[PDB]
């Protein structure tokens, strides 16, 4: 349905993102200290943007919109040179309320002209239009558009959009394999693991499982899971480890989970056999862009698990396309 | 069960914490920029300490040990004037490894003389001894000891330990009520909600459920839950909303969950009826100390759910008392 069609539009989304970046790159200059605000999937995207900002020498902080609204004093926001508001629809009430209280320069990230773009000074309107209640390629597209702008603003060379777009096409080749995983192992719960830039991807992947499949899904920074959290993983659990360059600890972690009876899917940019049950190797890209090919993989996994449960990921129970108050 | 005995020692834990604080207050000066490192429950305590540091005018940042070890570049650590390593046992390999890579002053927080105290410049050794694999009153005791030191260090008046200890005695009076909730409503999953300082408490509460009851538990900043996450809440779900001063949005959120069929337990410092099925009112304290009485409530809830499932919270399956590599 719509969710699947939209996941498959990821390659074109990258191209659309590159186009928007080039249109606004000389009109907007991203500063050193940046605050990122978003809700749900957009909060996880905010965390990813904050992380890559720090990775490139800046200082980025991300907070859920409502936490900024009602409990900002408990967060290390400090002086902000730019506030970035993220909303797929550009109509999320909380982001609009948050921006009303902000006096510094404001940059919006959304898929269309909206209430959001009207209260921001500049905006990245990436037309990765989605009919599904669940965000898929818009997340990936928003990330690339901003990443290009960030590298540019920081004096780094632009990434090759064509190469990255082709990388996501490679991700999509795994569709049948992912479908087979869902068919051959009827897991009852799942855990996503990632470190650094892949941690927010793990968080997003888990949310995709919740929304699309109404499923018991969790996400943790790779090795944090050993500290108590692993207690809920057994023979009915699928553990998804996402890692660019694994080392000995990763092999031990995989073995640890298998010893509890869980099956493990490793998604990486490495040919190494860590003892996993399922393996997905993705094209290795510039460190900052490397997480991109992982998104369509976890989105497809969530989609097919949803279908296997007879659910409609396009319109999950209890969820609204836009969260308003 | 050692776990229950230890939860009930919370009041005395506060007293022991105050004693440690007064012994070291003039031997340790806490700076402005502090990094908090911990694993599992100690990571959630680190988040709580980072938040209260920000609340009092300082700059606190918390990170899981492994993320600091392998992906520090993606975090806004910046300049660090003090590194606080938290470990109940003082033997967690990751904390030892993390502190060894740090050259600035180091403060350890633990229950006993250990590898940790031996590699720190000084430590807060709070004797809230626990034999259960699951951390309970030590979390609360560690928090109070450090909070006193922070207030003192920042020129604020000391909190009244006797008053705070008594407040936790009040929490314990809810044991029967909590037990009866567990015996009457056989929930299959649970969601903890909290904002500001209560968010880390929600994370810790969820971990207690995972470890003690091998249960499906989730935690989110109060209003973030509406953004997709709420999809997994229905008639088999118990939603635990923790809030000091509720307002209109809280009533709407409670009703929203009840409309999905879920039952709601509100733990607050307010007598306001938000439409909850179960209610637990706690003594309101200084803003920074206010979260303390909430801990024994969620620990008792997790303990009784574990017992109702024939599980042993003292020694959960798969878990080691101390995580090593
Ligand atoms: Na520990």
């Amino acid at each position: 349905m719509k969710t699947l069609i939209e996941i498959k539009q990821t390659p074109d989304g990258i191209i659309k993102a590159d186009k928007v970046f080039n249109k606004v790159k000389d009109k907007i200059s991203l500063p050193n200290r940046i605050l990122y605000l978003g809700c749900g999937s957009s909060h996880f995207l905010s965390k990813l943007l904050a992380m890559v900002t720090n990775m490139h020498g800046g200082l980025g902080i991300a907070l859920p919109c409502s936490e900024f609204l009602y409990s900002k004093e408990t967060y290390p926001i400090g002086e902000v040179e730019l506030a970035v508001g993220i909303s797929r629809s550009g109509e999320t009430t909380e982001i609009l309320l948050a921006l009303e209280k902000i006096n510094v320069k404001k940059l919006g990230i959304t898929t269309r002209e909206s209430s959001l773009t009207r209260m921001c000074d500049y905006s990245l309107v990436v037309p990765a239009i989605e009919e599904s209640v669940v965000m898929t390629h818009s997340f990936t597209s928003f990330y690339f558009a901003y990443l290009q702008l960030l590298r540019y603003s920081y004096g780094l060379p632009p990434l090759n959009a064509g190469e990255i777009s082709k990388a996501t096409e490679k991700s999509l080749e795994y569709e049948r394999y992912i479908r087979e995983i869902v068919e051959s192992f009827d897991f009852q719960n799942i855990i996503f693991l990632g470190s650094g830039l892949l941690y927010p991807v793990a968080l997003e992947a888990s949310l995709k499982m919740k929304e699309m499949s109404i499923f018991w899904s969790e996400a943790y920074p790779t090795f944090e899971v050993r500290h108590g959290f692993k207690a809920i993983a057994d023979e009915k659990t699928l553990v998804v480890l996402m890692v660019e360059e694994p080392f000995e600890w990763h092999e031990k972690l995989v073995k640890e989970f298998k010893n509890q009876g869980a099956k493990v899917l490793v998604i990486s940019n490495s040919p190494q056999d860590l003892g996993q049950d399922y393996s997905i190797e993705l094209p290795r890209l510039s460190k900052d862009a490397n997480p991109i090919p992982y998104l369509p993989i976890v989105q497809l996994l969530s989609y097919y698990k949803a279908v296997s449960r007879g659910l409609n990921p396009d319109n999950p129970r209890f969820l609204d396309k836009v969260v308003r108050w």
